[PDB]
């Protein structure tokens, strides 16, 4: 029996919303604790037979990369951080520390001696050095897919279990932007117990802390009974630094910081140094230290106090590790052995008081609030929120979503068989895997790093890319040809792959042309794959060097096509106007591709003299005064002119829409008979402000609410073909698309900022709908959370991250968006949907970045826009913190995550070529995915063994009966099964030994993973 996600209100003791309702958020000066109050604590509550316990966690923040390359902080910094922790941990048998980035960690280990990995294996069999998370980095919250979370963490944690068998379940999360519970989602199901977090928003920490609600059992926004729930500590303070660790006051907390009396080139801001500890001032310290730690612990509800001893890249200096240490081994001496105290304090990990705080907890010394909700967005002091990371650097960020699609699809194809090591699969995907975990970090994908930086995440994820074309290729060239005629080079090109959308039309020129001609090669195979397991059809589109191409499928049967130009729009520096031009020697076919479940299909175009008979070609309207010709080759279909209009277009029987004399929707009609509803698209700018605070790469302080782009009058162009239909403008700084395919259509923004210095631009939708202060936005591309808009709050505080999508609805009607990529957005008004594009700014926003954001390059952001009726739908309560798409929402981000991958075969002739692979692969219900398949074993293993991660969403129920689908049991789909085992989403542990071999289907919302074992 699955929980009901939808109808039934969880009750928790903290609801993140109904919070954010209630609190005031004012930011007053608290005194020493600058944004807390004045601790009390009663002297009597500590006595002989109720210690205060105190775990003093050494610690380093160790970036992947931030203002120096990873390579180069390796060099310069971690790897001495590491050599050294190694030597003091060995030394000195009561020194802790713990480590959270596993692939410094790996590019550390893989570089010692046998004699120094054995001595590194001991100190972690031991406990004094303890790995916490063990994901490949700490990653970002906020614009990261769980499916990348879940991979790095997956990489990290095989690496761990391969070379140091330990498996965290605890983790450390101190620096991440805000906090998303995508991470206990995981993390649970991952066989994690505890987790730890700091960056929340100021106002957020006081009102946990006066409750005393900073340890907290964390579940789901929809879970009712609490089997998701994951124990949480809560840091209280401003930083994860010392002077914001040991207690409220930074002042006497810095002078605990024993690297900051000078010859390290650090100092207290305070104005107060450290002293070195001695037996005349030990009786002094220890009193204040011991005030400091009393007045921590009265914010939590147990008497064991987690006391982090770190910052950025600390224990590195062998005289840090002893000035450090011997500074604190004497406190400790002291303050132990004075009863008057009542303390405990020691050197610990963070197992270690997590394990300490549920002894007590057992012991009857406490109980803990439940909690759901998320902790976005951010701010550490004043109206300085972060939701500028959620759009910097957004080239990047849609590169990351082309890569996630590209992994998995290469790990799916490339697990079907077991490869000889020659083939170097293995190799390449790792290759792939590591440097979009990497990316994850939260200095990658966040857009927060210096451009040099930047420059090597991207140089990285291009690597990962060819490699993942690499193994993509070399396995549909195994899956379709016949195996007696099989003969492969693993080095060679057999086909190479067509992205219509990545990096883009107007971004690079790097899609190949299919080259036929009567005196060069009649006609070419092409294949597309297909990740989702279900059967799916979607247009595909190539490009090919004669308008007079027709489509057939490998049985010769015709395949309907339709022939468009290739426009590219170009700002002519001359007229000083952005318009199209066409190409008089390429042309793109469109034709639909249907594709088995996780599978492939194959199709043939070929050439002929004149029209073929299966074969349309769009028309072509250009709307502008003055225009010049278009000459387009042998396209038989001369190009229309006239001057701007508003236009109506509709394709199949789909939606109709109709678009202002600017080439911007302004109505969606769903049906013949249905009102032309509102729905306007609206270009505007925000700037920056010329007083106080200014926007960077972190933070977004608007100058005020946006101000309209001004349109002059731009060029549009409409085509309109019995496939696809589009209208595109040439608007400042985006050229603009909205395409029609027959269901909802697809937007695409050619977004150029240019040199407009100190802009952010903000892609707006202006509707009708009734939603008041309520809209609905995506956590990691995993569930739709309920925000309201809070006017006691500044306009950035209202922007949120857009990973995937976002809607707002009233009683009657919806508009979702779906997007490409992770942008921020917000709906700042009834009726309206905003998300921006790109960010230029001039300033450093005073993070520790060093520069502002004038790196912007042209990127392609794709979105589909859904508008549907609702009012017949089953959906939460008034009171449920949740939303859910439809049907058409969820395939329409599907559409853009996932879509059809498309190979053109590279030589002449395909001798052995086969028609299909898959067409016996159950055809799922639509709510479930296979989000990984991924072999385990290499070819060596007697029992091979291959991975599935399941996840089963949850959709609306609106009437529609959508019938029959077959069931999906992961384990049978390789032959020879011998073995089904539920394990931890990482793989790791086995939890169940499955009856009959069959991997059940997962519930609504779940996420479980499989691994079936085969004997030959
Ligand atoms: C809040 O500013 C923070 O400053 C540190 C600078 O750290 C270095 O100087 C300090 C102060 S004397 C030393 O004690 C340290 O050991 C270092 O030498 C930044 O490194 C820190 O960065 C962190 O937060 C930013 C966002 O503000 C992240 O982008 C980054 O990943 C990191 O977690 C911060 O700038
Ligand atoms: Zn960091």
């Amino acid at each position: 029996q699955c929980q009901d996600v939808v109808q039934d209100v969880p009750n928790v003791d903290v609801q993140m919303l109904e919070l954010y309702d209630r609190m005031s958020f004012k930011d007053i000066d608290g005194g020493v604790w600058k944004q807390g109050w004045n601790i009390k604590y009663d002297p009597l509550k500590y006595n002989a037979h109720h210690k205060l316990k105190v775990f003093v966690v050494p610690h380093s923040h160790n970036d992947p990369g931030w203002i120096q390359t990873f390579e180069e902080y390796y060099q310069h910094d971690t790897k001495h951080i590491l050599s050294n922790a190694l030597r003091h941990l060995h030394d000195n048998p009561e020194m802790k520390f713990i480590w959270a980035e596993i692939s410094y960690f790996a590019r550390f280990y893989h570089d010692l001696g046998e004699n120094k990995k054995l001595q590194m294996k001991s100190i972690v069999k031991n406990g004094q050095l303890e790995f916490v998370t063990g994901g490949w980095v700490m990653p970002d919250e906020a614009n990261s897919h769980w499916r990348n979370v879940l991979l790095q963490l997956t990489e990290g944690q095989t690496w761990l279990k391969q070379f140091m068998n330990v498996t965290p379940t605890a983790s450390w999360a101190i620096a991440p932007f805000g906090h998303s519970p995508t991470m206990p989602y995981i993390l649970q199901k991952s066989g994690f117990k505890n987790m730890l977090i700091q960056r929340t928003h100021y106002s957020v920490k006081k009102e946990l802390a006066q409750q005393r609600q900073l340890e907290f059992l964390w579940r789901q926004i929809w879970d009712n009974k609490g089997d998701t729930a994951l124990f949480t500590h809560m840091m209280p303070f401003y930083s994860y630094d010392i002077p914001h660790t040991c207690g409220p006051d930074p002042k006497v907390c810095c002078q605990f910081d024993f690297k900051r009396m000078g010859s390290f080139g650090l100092s207290c801001p305070w104005k107060v140094p450290p002293r070195t500890i001695s037996d005349q001032n030990v009786a002094a310290r220890s009193d204040l230290l011991v005030d400091q730690w009393k007045k921590k612990a009265e914010l939590y509800r147990t008497n064991v106090l987690l006391i982090p001893l770190g910052d950025d890249f600390r224990f590195k200096q062998n005289t840090e590790w002893d000035v450090q240490r011997v500074n604190y081994e004497r406190l400790f001496e002291h303050i132990n052995s004075q009863a008057h105290f009542n303390v405990q304090a020691q050197f610990g990990t963070l197992q270690e008081y997590f394990d300490a705080v549920h002894q007590a907890e057992r012991a009857g010394q406490a109980e803990f609030p439940t909690l759901s909700g998320d902790f976005f967005t951010y701010a550490d002091r004043s109206d300085n929120y972060w939701s500028g990371y959620y759009t910097s650097r957004p080239y990047h960020k849609r590169m990351d979503r082309v890569l996630m699609h590209y992994v998995r699809a290469a790990e799916m194809l490339s697990a079907w068989h077991s490869w000889d090591g020659m083939a170097r699969i293995e190799e390449r995907l790792e290759q792939a895997r590591r440097e979009l975990s990497l990316f994850q970090h939260h200095d990658g994908i966040t857009g927060t790093a210096k451009t040099h930086v930047v420059v090597d995440y991207e140089q990285r994820m291009q690597e990962a890319l060819k490699a993942c074309q690499m193994v993509m290729q070399q396995s549909v060239y195994r899956l379709l040809t016949k195996p007696s005629i099989y003969s492969p080079d693993f080095s060679f090109s057999y086909f190479t792959l067509d992205d219509s959308r990545w990096p883009g039309s107007g971004v690079e020129d790097s899609r190949t042309t299919i080259i036929l001609g009567e005196d060069i090669l009649p006609s070419k195979h092409v294949v597309m794959h297909n990740t989702l397991p279900h059967w799916r059809e979607q247009l595909v589109d190539f490009y090919v060097s004669s308008p007079f191409v027709s489509v057939t499928d490998l049985a010769n049967n015709p395949v309907e096509a339709q022939v468009s130009p290739v426009w590219s729009w170009h700002h002519d520096t001359l007229t000083k106007t952005i318009h199209p031009q066409g190409s008089t020697t390429k042309y793109r076919i469109i034709f639909k591709a249907r594709v088995p479940p996780m599978g492939l299909a194959t199709y043939v175009l070929t050439i002929s003299d004149s029209k073929p008979e299966h074969t349309s070609y769009a028309s072509n309207l250009l709307l502008r005064k003055n225009p010049t010709s278009l000459p387009l080759g042998q396209y038989p279909e001369d190009v229309k002119f006239g001057d701007p209009r508003e236009i109506s277009l509709r394709v199949g029987n789909g939606p109709t829409l109709a678009f202002s004399e600017q080439g911007l929707l302004k109505s969606i009609q769903l049906t013949q008979d249905s009102p032309h509803v509102p729905v306007h698209f609206k270009f505007l700018k925000y700037g920056v402000r010329s007083h106080g605070d200014r926007s960077g790469a972190y933070l977004f302080l608007p100058n005020g609410p946006a101000s309209p782009v001004e349109l002059g009058q731009p060029v549009v162009l409409v085509t309109k073909g019995k496939l696809e239909s589009s209208v595109s403008v040439g608007l400042p700084s985006v050229v603009h698309q909205t395409i029609m395919r027959g269901g909802a259509p697809e937007i695409r923004n050619l977004v150029d900022i240019g040199s407009l210095d100190n802009t952010e631009i903000v892609m707006r939708l202006e509707t009708h709908i009734d939603s008041g202060d309520i809209f609905y936005t995506d956590l990691n591309g995993l569930q739709f959370i309920k925000r309201r808009r809070l006017d006691k709050l500044p306009l950035q505080a209202n922007y949120y991250p857009i990973p995937s999508g976002m809607f707002i609805e009233d009683a009657n009607t919806r508009l979702t968006l779906l997007t490409g990529q992770p942008l921020g957005g917000s709906s700042l008004a009834s009726g309206e949907l905003e998300i921006m594009q790109d960010r230029r700014l001039a300033s450093d926003d005073e993070r520790g970045l060093g520069q502002g954001v004038l790196d912007n390059k042209p990127v392609l952001h794709i979105y589909r826009l859904v508008l549907e009726k609702v009012n017949n739908c089953v959906r939460p309560s008034k009171l449920h913190p949740a939303g859910y798409l439809t049907s058409a929402a969820h395939k329409a981000s599907q559409s853009l995550l996932d879509p059809l991958d498309k190979f053109i075969f590279a030589e002449n002739e395909w001798i052995g070529a086969q028609g299909q692979f898959g067409g016996d692969h159950p055809s799922a219900r639509e709510d479930l995915d296979v989000s990984v398949m991924r072999r385990l074993t290499k070819s060596s293993a007697k029992t091979q063994r291959v991975g599935y991660v399941l996840h089963r969403t949850n959709l609306m129920q609106c009437g529609t009966p959508e019938e029959h689908t077959q069931k999906l049991d992961v384990c049978h789909l390789l032959p020879n099964v011998a073995r089904c085992e539920r394990t931890t989403l990482t793989f790791l542990q086995n939890l169940e030994h499955l009856d009959g071999m069959v991997a059940p289907e997962v519930c609504p919302m779940e996420t479980a993973a499989y691994v079936s074992s085969h004997s030959s």
